[PDB]
């Protein structure tokens, strides 16, 4: 359970993703693959792509 912040705003295309604007801090559970985590922001759960987020 990491705390990241996203370096760059997503736009999430699918309800499986998640969108969140640079800045922002999310909550990411767990490394799916190298390029995808589960994660929560905006008090909703789904993927968030690594190359958008630092931890």
């Amino acid at each position: 359970p990491e705390f990241a912040i996203a370096k760059f705003d997503y736009v999430g295309r699918s309800a499986r993703e998640l969108s969140f604007k640079k800045g922002a801090s999310l909550l990411l559970y767990h490394r799916a693959s190298e390029d995808w985590w589960e994660g929560r922001h905006n008090g909703i759960d789904g993927l968030v792509p690594h190359q958008y987020i630092v931890v």
